[PDB]
């Protein structure tokens, strides 16, 4: 008996038991006779195309791969629900949180952004946490990551920065001129690194980190008032990170160590949980935050906005499918039940396109139809028909449009959207400028203590001594608008590796 | 109270009767407030991003169509049973044919071959007749025509003269020239053309027409003995063509007449049926045959090889959603249960390959999963994973490698595949000069009467005289070596049609 | 010596004149020794995988079709280039319309709306009249219509509205309950159904026909003064219409008849051309039209809004490949030039999504590398990269990233789109009950004639008739709106269809 | 001045010079005023349709990922030449060995067999040494190892091998039970195995390791005289291999060091070179040769069957774009000019179907298209027409069916395939009980010195370990198999594992 992950398959076959092997049949159902040679024209002649039991096989395996997630392509999945403990409908009409002790089904995937599919988990990165509720009113997806912030403000810069921190487009490999040049040059980025590069940047597996919705979303209650909230999952099991010592050595000698910890904690029994918390701003506090309570680069100070105890998250159950249940598994943050709605934040406005139009692409234009993606705990009736691979009964002989006089399904005025007056020119308006240090020194400052600090330069130091000077200096100056000590210790260092 | 067809929407309504409307869903589940208007700034204003029902709805629109077939585009489909009448477990283990009275379910579908999706019924051609049996040893799909024979006997000649009788690559219009110039090149072509051009070439709906498996096929019983075989359909129902004249008329009155009347006829309880023969020819037998009987563009003449009845064919279902199990439908000649096999059959070999590859491009890698086309009277166990829109278990934590000392499925030697010896060279064989034309004349001569034989040269000259006169004079040489008369029948009415 | 379109490959052939055969090739340029057998274990063997010619040639024509386009599936194209006559050039900056003379190269393909690929030209429908510019600012599609309307003024209504034009989902049989259900519940349809019921709904093949760009646009000039606009282009052959008994013809026996027509006009050196004009609205004139400016069922009266002479359309060149020129081309309304921008229209504002998603889907994500999407006279430099079939460099070692400072492509201030304010909250603002029959009135009164009106109510009842009479009830009630006797003839022919 | 690989956007900068940097269009050429902030309603407004822009960068950055390679999904990729320095003339016509000093262009592609994209270069694997070269008679794929042979010798084996090497169906982690479950019941694998383990499991990148085609091929000369081959290309740098000490410490410090040395290399004149040579063995030498010549675990002594020189292999330029010309390039085994062909090698048979189909669906139909693919020395003229992104002419208006009388493309005798006689029963023959251990004991004993023998032994031990005991039994069984120190010394450091 080694750990559980190792003994997978002496498991099934002990499951079996007694049972008689299946037989061995082509994709049509048909017995196959013999899979371990195939027919040949004599012992040392040509391979004949009546072999259609080797043809329906190796046409299946030519065709097993999907393309990977443009992003958080590594990752690693598990199952179980979600328990409301207090009472949040003066807020929130939503069906997931209607009363104590309401458990609702989750499904989670967590991954890093950068890396591919056969990339190491303990490296320094964000990690994604996304969430999958499966409502009685349709799925609602919480697409969090282990940051209540991000790098960046606004949408139209996503796929620059992703690609600075990918690899070049003609070696191939991965660039710290890239990387340095689009952060020196975007200094809203300067919270984000902040927390990269501390010690919460390698988390000890998926467990010991907490999530965040990030983004500010709203709610909106049975009598249609609206609040602004943030989302908190918060781990049970402690934080708990790698030192970057620690972290490489895994990176080699286990490059699937956050898959392994957790399939491990949850088959023998130590089951994940995170306690969920909302912050709560009023559309008067918002009018009078010092910034926006929209921008992605900000937090809502606890002193102001106090976590509200909701419910808790508990992972208590291990993919039986990896590829079924992991890879396949798409989240839309668009995905809202009634009672959830987005916010104007600019980086949420574009996710509500982006996440459906990439999963067409990924997986196909009916992946909702994916058992993991179904909204089982809903009844899905509508006018969309057909589309590839429609692996339903495509809604039978339902009329298919709408108006209707023949009694097909309708429209249900209490799920209407909550109404807001904006003021302003519909154009393109410049963020870069906003305040990028503010939060940042009081991170430096007052949340780190002095080792924190050091190795938070130490880690800077690391990766940005590969960028070209020039590159070096403006994220420096960037540094130093921060705090000069936090820049002057970084610039210190520098000179060290630079002399070398 | 019009038909059945007209009445669709009628009665699903009235199926409903006492019933609430569903909540009209996205396709996530989440209930839908308004679905009539789009959300906009003020009344005259843009459209938002935030409109998540107007996208999810567009974008599955957007995303509606497949390609359709590249062969038998346009079609009609149904369902139904087989029946075993009578014992040929002497001939064939099959599990079909295994005792009198057992019944398989059957999916069918009717085509023409050449024209598009939009294309109209009622048009000269040949007619698909494909039928799916869902068997206990996998799905056994028989691919058949409404015609015994086809016009040409090697496979690396199909796409050549598919591209003939389809369109113009510059013009994109139908071309008399491509379709006569391929078949004066190729007499092999003359039998099935004689076919095409007489009264069967346009029948009067699917009904009344028959069908064949058109190959040789092998049949093989518990002994390990193998005889060759050939499959009919014969419709129950009598043979009835349309005129010209009325072809022509109801192409344009009405262009779904075959789908119209097959799903009149089958809701109001006129089920169709075929009765299932066989031929049978012994090894021995195929030595001594005179032609070649492997060769597609020849019959068994039926003293010689009598109709041997094994069961009937009935429908008595209608698809509930055209798309979901018509449109989507794929049948592989390549699918067949033990005890039945493929014969050398070029053409049939050809099949082998071409079918499941078409199936992975039209409808996706995993097309076997859409449930029409599951066999899902067996159990599918094997060594095959993953792909696009996996929509099932994958197999779940089955060991995914064979052979393996974990219990997963095994092969079965009983289901092997029956031995031949061949003799030869392994290189490309010309059948080009086969005979062309003795079973022709024996149609022409023998089992047409005189109005037919007028009608049919009609029919050729009507066609013909569209083409080049180099064409047409080659054309009319390869009728006067089948006999004088056709030729000289043909020609007289060209010479009229020239000279106008 | 036929016409043009029947001698297309005896032209082909006489260009080529001495020249010897190209040597017949795979797709990876091996010459092929013989492409009429396969290779077989001897003369009646089994076929061997090792012939790869045959496998080549049959896994592309397997990959031929593509999904046919969600509407507008049926289309003729043609090339020639459009010619600036007049100067607009303060109202719009668009290169396109500099200077007098300026002639730009433009694509065009003809279609109709709701047929399938295989279906007949001369049908009673809206045409498509879709034109590409091919300018130095990139590309300019103008994806009109016959008609300056439409039946809906809101997109998320027009998935139902194609349904109901389409096959019903159980029959696959085009349903008139479901083509009057929807109109009938939608009464906004009355305009454009005055218009397709009417004379002009049949044109005499795509020469004697205008189009519209039926949308309001935007113009913007140098000094960024925006006025509202109309495109018009208007036939310089005359318009002319198919009557129904001819229509119905020659839907039997030239179901590409508008196809031929057009490529041997141009063939022949007839090549048609279009007036080219604008109509122009202020801003002041947009907030006091008696009707929303931006809805699509209204037109702008031509006494109080002018056509403006621009430029001329001239056709003068065929496609050389069908499916590469006309299958593939690609219009998206969202590309405009500088100088050209949408209009609030929410159905415009649909489209500007609807278009590139699905070319995504029909053709791939690189749809705009083929040839013919190419913008060609424009060099495209951006921080796109990657996707399936990039079939150019990929934009070589370029930086991917923006911002960057390594001399990558900049954004150019002049080309910023112009801001307005707009008032109100952003929700779905109900348009249902704008006016339905005004315009319409008009037209049936003033517009038409005596025997058009006729032949306007005999083409209704013609077709309703087959509607269930409640269907029958609503829909004359609405034409009776427009104006009593429109409906009262309606509804005495209807007498008569429903008494027989 | 770093590394050239790491100067490369530099270096890209420096060689723009003074040029103004391009105008930023979107992919219609349409030039972009802003890239840097969305268009939304005011300052903290939400985001609207109308910012095309954006949804035009994001939808594109949504499709940028293609599934990977099923097997070798991690590459580095080079261009050069081949040339002929020596006459074979005399064994094989083809044009690319035609004369010496004749220089033929190729692409190279050198990979990992079982890691994702995203793994580590430096670990112990199989490495693929793809080669294309562009020849007159179009392209030959050598789609070579850096092994003679390999684990298995039927191809209905090679999924079962593959899914061994890669991830747990469930865990998602990789498995030594089932690497060593599958070789321990697999014995042929022995050969390969024993290769793997020794010090070339982990070359010192890629220009220190042999290729070698591996399978048996069949040359043929201008008189149709045959014999067969293997393809050997022997580096000219030297065979040198990393410790696993060093490529332990590599995997983490440098995941893409084969990468970073190839592109270095080049980029500073180093042009890396193989020495290319065949063996010939003739038909009657097959006859009596002591095993099966056409089995892929075996090797042709050099004693009796010594290297031929033919010609050199230089890598002398660096891809430009990684996708365009190393994601995207496809090598088939089945592209072979006329002078080389297949022999019966089962498993070079199974190939010949299994990269095309693979190809078709990793890329696209069309992906000869794609321009790194394409036979651009050749001229391809062929009946093959349409299919997705039909990125060229799609041979214009040419006769698109085989045989026309219009002058297309016509087959050429003299690239006739050769001709055998085959003996024998078409039937599956089983291969499991040929010779696994004798060539693999002349290794062991001859080849290996006596460190190499204890490092083996060590590195199959280290692995072996974690395998179950049944399984690490019937291992070291195979080996005792081989030779009796071979298994006990295996067993020795096993017990020694297994203790602690
Ligand atoms: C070498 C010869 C042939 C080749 C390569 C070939 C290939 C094809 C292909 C690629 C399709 C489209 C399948 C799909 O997308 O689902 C098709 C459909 C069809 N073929 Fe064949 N075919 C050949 C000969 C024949 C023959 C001889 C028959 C009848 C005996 C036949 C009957 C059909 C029918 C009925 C369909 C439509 C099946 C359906 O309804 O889905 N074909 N063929």
């Amino acid at each position: 008996s080694r750990d559980p992950a190792s003994d997978q398959m002496q498991h099934w076959k002990e499951q079996r038991a007694a049972q008689k092997a299946d037989v061995l049949t082509t994709g049509a159902g048909n017995p196959v006779g013999d899979k371990l040679n195939v027919i040949t024209v004599g012992p040392r002649g040509p391979l004949l195309v009546q072999d259609v039991v080797f043809t329906d096989e190796m046409a299946h395996f030519d065709r097993e791969r999907i393309p990977e997630r443009v992003v958080h392509a590594k990752g690693a999945g598990a199952f179980g629900y979600f328990e409301v403990t207090h009472d949040i409908t003066k807020y929130s009409k939503a069906k997931v949180f209607e009363h104590i002790g309401k458990k609702t089904p989750i499904a989670v995937r967590f991954s890093t952004v950068a890396g591919e599919s056969g990339s190491a988990d303990t490296v320094r990165d964000p990690r994604g946490f996304a969430v999958k509720f499966y409502t009685e009113d349709g799925n609602w997806d919480l697409v969090g990551n282990n940051t209540p912030i991000f790098f960046i403000r606004d949408p139209i810069l996503f796929p620059s920065f992703i690609h600075s921190q990918k690899r070049n487009p003609q070696t191939h490999l991965k660039d710290p001129d890239m990387v340095w040049d689009f952060w020196s040059l975007r200094p809203e980025s300067l919270h984000q690194v902040s927390f990269l590069f501390s010690d919460r940047g390698i988390p000890d597996g998926h467990r010991h980190m907490n999530g965040y919705g990030s983004h500010t979303f709203k709610l909106v209650n049975a009598n249609g008032e609206a609040v602004y909230c943030k989302f908190h999952y918060k781990t049970d099991q402690g934080i708990k990170n790698l030192s970057v010592e620690d972290a490489a050595r895994l990176s080699q000698e286990d490059p699937d160590y956050g898959i392994r910890d957790l399939f491990n904690a949850i088959a023998t029994g130590k089951y994940p949980s995170w306690t969920f918390y909302i912050q709560v701003m009023t559309f008067n506090q918002a009018e009078t935050f010092p910034f926006n309570p929209f921008d992605l680069t900000k937090v809502w100070p606890h002193k102001d906005y106090p976590l509200i105890p909701v419910g808790k998250l508990v992972l208590n159950r291990n993919p039986v499918n990896y590829f079924a249940e992991v890879e396949q598994i798409a989240f839309d943050p668009s995905n809202m039940p009634p009672g959830i709605e987005a916010s104007p934040d600019k980086m949420l406005q574009g996710r509500l396109f982006a996440y459906p139009d990439t999963h067409r692409h990924r997986l196909g234009p009916n992946y909702l139809h994916i058992p993991v993606n179904c909204p089982y705990r809903a009844r899905v009736a509508n006018y969309q028909r057909d589309g590839p691979m429609c692996m339903q009964d495509n809604q039978g002989g339902a009329p298919n449009y709408y108006p209707n006089s023949f009694g097909a399904p309708e429209q249900q005025p209490s799920a209407l959207e909550h109404s807001i007056q904006y003021s302003g020119e519909v154009r393109r308006f410049n963020t870069a400028n906003d305040d990028n240090v503010t939060q940042v020194r009081a991170f430096y400052v007052n949340v780190l203590n002095e080792e924190q600090r050091k190795r938070l330069c130490e880690n800077i130091a690391g990766h940005l001594k590969d960028a070209q000077i020039f590159i070096q200096k403006k994220a420096v100056k960037n540094f130093t608008e921060v705090h000069p000590d936090y820049g002057s210790h970084i610039q210190a260092l520098l000179d060290k590796y630079n002399a070398e």
